[PDB]
């Protein structure tokens, strides 16, 4: 159909088809006559995965034979989604395949559907990880991705009365055709037991142990031959574990539990001893892989050399003492010379600011689950403040504010300050990010050592983003620019010539209105719910929290709803408003918020003099197979965080590439964002970082807002009264107490600029050829926020190896 | 090599060849650098399954074209041991692959050897159905075997001091290639509740819901294309299950706990609620399969012309009140004409006369569990008793006796009193055990309805238990015979006309040395152990429990070592006694016995006077892949359970079938061995039924023989002054005190008699030609004790279906 999807040549074809009906046969056993549509995408998943096969052994292979630096990605979150289409692209078979099915009697996008996302991630940070895979294959490097295999992703989430309810992601129900168990590199990983001290050095004994089993999935580059992998731990009891009889068998789930569910927790920090068991489960199992792999290349001062471990936050932290733990004890080398190699193999990237956030273990945690690793780290810590002292002589405070242990009610230690002690390298995820690391939060750690600190700003892939997502997209573009931009993403800037093209201007559009009207079907025929395809799509999709400002959209739509019945027959841009995102299951306001969404859509969704001319719809259970869908049918990105609060984004960047216009604030990536489009192609508002900064001094009080501006106090009014909840009259009470009282995020100092610079953007919209020029300036200008611009900066800055945009032999 | 293993044709090793190394290559993800032996197993396992597809799904099809009555055969227990040679066999593949793996350079019998048991039973019953299923294909039937997938097996024995130790059996540890996953015919299964009284009838309402999710697995017929299904059950929770939300995740193992592990007791009854969960959990899930089918063919008048279902001791005889249930409560059948559908439905086999091995559960925990099948069950035992009472008025006696419901300390349901009262046939697995159950435990049943009474002699598969696992053998017997007995095993009568042949007995003879050769080195190489090939080899290998009297063989083995330690210069026939067999956990005198055992072989295997004279083995770790080599290996059968407690023995027919002689009582099976052989080519000794009964009158007291045979005197004086266990004297005081004061099955009384018997074994080797003869004797009139020939029975006395040795088109 489309050029970007490949060639459908006749031999191809031709195999595809007969090798669907080998494995619907041989692997699934069946015929024709018995099987669904769910037994026709495992036979296609077979299919497909069997392509896979060669690159990967060789790929592989190839990495044994030229030895080269290896790059170890640790993360307790793997976004993935679905898998199917991703491999197709990568491997230019989705046109052959699309052939193929539609000739044995089949529709590919019917089947797609019935993928389940791999949701082993949260949001931002598991995305990240996924992004920068993609990026690593695609770009021939060396690269491994390290995690743990839940059982149980994100859950589901059902809204029912409004409210959220949570199930069980049991995401492997069906059998992951994209994994292969590795179960004879299983390795042992300790927990409790004691230390006892000999001539020759500490030893850790009388520990309990949990086996650790891997699981390999592939990650292919594009169209480069190049697989690399991605490997995920599941935990397993030991076969003499507990051994009246049967519950000794029945409590082998204790240790399996382990890697059973992911924490729902973003931006939040919660001191669970099973949190602490997988972050060292993870930690401990890869660095031994890593050893293992390093000595099939006795001397570790080229350990450095041949291994990079990046830490992607804190989440693995333990593997800075873990790493000095099996140097010292197991392997003899003396304290500085183990933490010279540590030092420069670890790296540290930073996602967060939220005071909340950050992890800072109980001491007696540590003590009684990891007795070993406590008395390393409080080595690290005398030995670093000793640096500290000598540098700062005299500076007393400086060393209770730099040190790794936290004194206090508890004791805790500081994982983002061990971090930055046991790394070469130190960045943030986007310039105003990396900036306030410097400046406020990591300033002593800044002084002491500022070559450690560097920026790293985020990027998103192009292949998932935009050629799988969006091809109606990437043909229109690829027909006047060609095809190459798709692994060199900075070719966009050459449809910056096309802004006055009127073919190109029309084309922009038609694909705009197509995904408009793919998913307004969508969201009626699988949610029953009907929209106006002609409206402008005003999008906010996320996870849910207070600093992201949900509530402010909130605000502005109940404006617009309240000057529709104030001024019924006058004129309004038509929108439709949607917003999505899960919030943390114990997260009170969060859940609040959403339940305000659905009341809102209530009252407008059914009030006859709005007619079609609003409409608020909560998207349910967002997620990135959701994200592929709305993302490409969005008018309207909402980044409206308060200022300083949002370390990067991402979302942000997806709405960039696929045609939508962004109404900001000067946070994260939207600043390098309006920087490459110029501000005038933006619509940014609200403080900046220094006017949040002033009014804290100052002291913020929202009754001031309240005082002075009517349309603010009618709102809170209506709220307060019950408008929006009849039967239950104060239902919104705790957020009115919250937004008068309690806002850390300032929601009413923005107010008055948000509803106004929400005006331009309907004036805009009015003129379709001036809102679509503008979107073509956007899209021209994403460019930079690849993730495979990112990797080749990690690359060259932080881990010491080139990028290669060669191919592997076929 | 030899001629039963089929042809090694051209095309065929080629495409075996190919095939193999395709499955390596996309199904294992390996080249031939990296694969260890335990790919090349699985690499192999895939090709043959491969073979399987097209027979499995034609069959299938078969049954739904034609519509044939359906057997469900409803176990606790299938033990299948191993499975890839079993298919070659069957499929007639076995040379192919042989030459196939050695061109590509493999050693096939060392790929089998790494391929775990599937362990899903204990003894006895779990391997009756296994060898039942095999039978059912081979002729022709459209049977299906119903259980549970239980993640842990019976557990691997460890001995350690002596002591059995018990580990963990993780049998799907490296994944099983012989089973298809069904997710989507997952059904619901209820637990707990309340019963509710409408206008309309009962219902069962706010019970807790357990999902079972079916595994199938293949079943192939000997050599006719016909592959049935045995399908096991998982329990899974539902995804709304529990749902802080951590907790909520993790307690989903609740549920699933039903399918986690097999009860390790057999021949004993131990009142576990998780046990009785088991139970339902299969026939709940198993109806409704049954149920559909038949639907898928409104009247149940036709229900028992279309199905019947086989219960397989009392362990699924909740199917009664089940299928009760669904007939009464859910179609709206009235109760006599669901009864009558019931009773011509359902059928019973007992496997025991153990009082202790009585499934007998307490009212209150059917009262919580299961609240309406106890109500069920009430009615059932109402009308029941009326039919008594108009039989035999006025007797009282009789009416507690044979009720359902047991008063006393707890209420109790006898589960095999339901059995007979809701199953047209009731029957025992030999003539003596058949007898006994209608003169002793079922004779107030027996007189009520003496039709439903029969007898069902037990049998083995001569495909595992003499093709498979003595090929040797098999060859010799091929050679002048033909092929035909493998499916027909009553043509061994045509062995008798060669008893003189003297070529025919040197080959015979032959066979067994290089069995015995063969096991000689097996334990020297996985065991460390050095044995005589030369001398006799006595085994006994089952189950250790007291009525099996492993402790009269302890006693004959310290007479031996006794009366060589008495004269060390004069001549006795060398053995070898090999004894076997697992322990239940909790059965603290089989625990003892097995000490007992080793501290034997401490005493006797170390005194240099003995020499290679006297050796006593301990075999660890008894279970089906054992069996296959021992049962070879061995010249005598010691079959000396006390008379009238073995129900009949599948063992004995084992050794019978492969050229070993038979020492033993006239109990259970043996009975109709030696009638079959003639007495005088058995070695019978003991006590009868009748004897055993008089002794109980008069009261057995152990005492008597202690005074009376000085030998006997000698050993327990050893025993109780520590001669076999210097370092702890009174270790074996517990044996000696059940010995002389609380034996019930009377060690001493046959004791005399045994030592006597064993002279005349001995003294029948000394004559190799002569010992011979009568193995010839044996093998020749094993025939009858073909599962072959039991399933008949069952298929033209119980079930109304007729047999076919008719092959499906290939
Ligand atoms: O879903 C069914 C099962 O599939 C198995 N895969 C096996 S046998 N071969 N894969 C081969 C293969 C080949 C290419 C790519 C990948 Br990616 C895997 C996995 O080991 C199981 O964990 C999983 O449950
Ligand atoms: O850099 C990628 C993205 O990372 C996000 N960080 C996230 S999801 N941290 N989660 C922290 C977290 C997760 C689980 C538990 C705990 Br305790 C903290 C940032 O908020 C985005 O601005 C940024 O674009
Ligand atoms: O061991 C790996 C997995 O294999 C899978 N088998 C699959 S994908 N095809 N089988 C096809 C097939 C074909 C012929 C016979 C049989 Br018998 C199965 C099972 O569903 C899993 O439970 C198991 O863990
Ligand atoms: O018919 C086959 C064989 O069956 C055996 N019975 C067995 S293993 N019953 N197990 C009963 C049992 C099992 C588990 C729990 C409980 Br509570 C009882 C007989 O003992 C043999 O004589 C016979 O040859």
């Amino acid at each position: 159909q489309i050029s970007v999807r490949g060639l459908a040549g006749v031999e191809n074809v031709t195999e595809l088809k007969k090798n669907f009906n080998r494995h619907l046969h041989f692997t699934l056993v069946k015929d024709r006559n018995v099987a669904t549509p769910r037994d026709y995408y495992f036979a296609l998943a077979h299919t497909v995965r069997d392509h896979l096969v060669g690159r990967w052994i060789r790929t592989q292979q190839h990495y044994y034979e030229k030895d080269p630096k290896r790059i170890y990605y640790l993360s307790l979150e793997f976004y993935m989604g679905r898998t199917l289409q991703n491999t197709m692209v990568n491997l230019a078979l989705e046109n052959a395949c699309d052939e193929a099915t539609y000739q044995l009697g089949l529709d590919m996008e019917e089947l797609e559907e019935i993928e389940e996302d791999a949701g082993l991630g949260n949001g931002g940070l598991g995305r990240l990880a996924a992004c920068f895979l993609d990026s690593m294959a695609t770009l021939g490097l060396a690269a491994y991705g390290y995690g743990i295999r839940y059982e149980f992703g994100i859950f589901n989430q059902k809204i029912c009365g409004g409210w959220q309810m949570e199930e069980a992601d049991d995401w492997l129900r069906y059998g992951n055709p994209w994994e292969k168990a590795r179960p004879e590199f299983t390795l042992p990983v300790h927990f409790y037991g004691r230390v006892e001290h000999t001539s020759q050095g500490a030893k850790w004994v009388d520990t309990q142990v949990v086996l650790a089993m891997p699981y390999d999935t592939p990650v292919p580059g594009y169209r480069n031959n190049v697989v690399n992998t991605m490997r995920l731990w599941s935990a397993k009891a030991p076969n003499d574990f507990n051994l009246g009889y049967i519950q000794a068998v029945l409590d082998r789930n204790l240790a399996e539990n382990i890697s059973r569910v992911l924490y729902p927790n973003d931006n939040f920090f919660e001191g669970k001893e099973l949190r602490l068991k997988q972050e060292y489960f993870v930690v401990a199992a890869t660095l031994q892989d890593i050893i293992r792999r390093f000595k099939s290349s006795t001397n570790f001062d080229a350990f450095p050399d041949k291994v990079a471990i990046q830490l992607n936050d804190t989440h693995p932290s333990l593997a800075i003492p873990e790493l000095m733990r099996v140097l010292v004890d197991l392997e003899r080398l003396d304290w500085d010379k183990a933490w010279e190699v540590t030092v420069k193999t670890c790296a540290y990237t930073n996602h967060t600011v939220l005071p909340e956030a950050l992890e800072r273990w109980p001491v007696h945690l540590l003590e009684t689950l990891l007795p070993r690793h406590l008395q390393i780290i409080y080595e690290i810590n005398q030995r670093f403040l000793n640096r500290v002292a000598a540098a700062f002589p005299g500076d007393v405070d400086r060393l209770r504010r730099m040190s790794l242990v936290e004194e206090g009610a508890v004791k805790r230690i500081n994982m983002a300050h061990l971090c930055i002690a046991g790394s070469h390298a130190v960045n943030g995820v986007a310039r105003i990010h990396s900036e306030i690391l410097k400046k406020t939060i990591f300033k002593d750690f800044y002084e002491l050592e500022p070559h450690k600190f560097q920026n790293k700003t985020n990027g998103i892939t192009p292949r998932r983003w935009l050629v799988l997502c969006n091809p109606g997209l990437a043909e229109i573009i690829a027909e006047r620019i060609g095809e190459e931009y798709i692994s060199d993403l900075d070719q966009l800037r050459k449809l910056l010539s096309y802004v006055d093209d009127e073919a190109f201007i029309r084309d922009v559009a038609k694909v705009k209105q197509e995904n408009k009207l793919k998913f307004a079907a969508y969201l009626e025929r699988e949610y029953k719910v009907h929209i106006n395809p002609n409206s402008l799509f005003d999008v906010q999709v996320k996870r849910i929290h207070e600093y992201k400002r949900q509530l402010l959209n909130c605000l502005h739509v109940i404006t617009l709803y309240n000057r529709i019945k104030k001024e019924p027959n006058k004129f309004v841009v038509p929108r439709t408003v949607m917003i999505g995102g899960k919030a943390a299951p114990g997260y009170h306001m969060a859940k609040m918020i959403i339940k305000l969404i659905t009341a809102i859509g209530d009252v407008v969704n059914h009030d006859p003099v709005v007619g079609d001319r609003l409409r608020v719809i909560f998207l349910e259970n967002y997620r990135v197979s959701l994200a592929e869908k709305v993302i490409p049918a969005a008018d309207l990105s909402e980044q409206i965080s308060t200022a300083g609060t949002e370390a990067s984004g991402t979302g942000n960047m997806k709405f960039m590439l696929n045609g939508a216009l962004t109404i900001g604030t000067m946070d994260g990536a939207n600043v390098e964002m309006a920087e490459e489009a110029g501000e005038e192609n933006f619509f940014i508002f609200g403080m900046r970082v220094e006017d949040v900064d002033r009014l804290d001094q100052r002291g913020y009080n929202a009754q001031e807002y309240y005082d002075r501006i009517p349309e603010l106090r009618q709102i809170i009014e209506q709220l307060s009264s019950g408008f929006f909840s009849p039967k239950q009259p104060d239902l919104f009470k705790d957020i009115v107490n919250m937004l008068m009282h309690h806002d850390r995020f300032k929601v009413f100092a923005d107010y008055e600029e948000y509803v106004k610079c929400q005006e331009r953007v309907s004036a805009l919209y009015k003129n379709p050829r001036e809102w679509t020029r503008m979107v073509i300036r956007n899209i021209a200008t994403s460019g930079k926020f690849s993730s495979d611009r990112t990797i080749a900066q990690y690359a060259r800055e932080i881990w010491g190896v080139e990028p290669s945009r060669q191919r592997l032999p076929a």
